[PDB]
């Protein structure tokens, strides 16, 4: 097309979210609980520990 | 602009009709009663001849 400012609207419809960008949050979603969880052992350790 | 097709619709509005032609048309509207008168007193000039 010659339409200024089609190539941007066309790209943000056909693409609402990066797919990396996607699986980089799906990956941090993922790892949160295992994480929560780690931290929540180390403190029953420490109370352990006490 | 960087419209396509701006340019084309804004001359078209800025100028309805050229005013060379304008002027053209109204030369020869106002020539053609003059040229009526003249032929019509030629065919008087023939009635007259005969």
């Amino acid at each position: 097309t010659q339409q200024p400012g089609c190539e941007n609207v066309c790209y943000d419809k056909s693409f609402p979210i990066s797919h990396v960008r996607f699986w980089v949050l799906q990956i941090i979603f993922v790892s949160v609980p295992t994480l929560l969880y780690l931290a929540h052992v180390f403190y029953v350790m420490r109370k352990e520990e006490k």
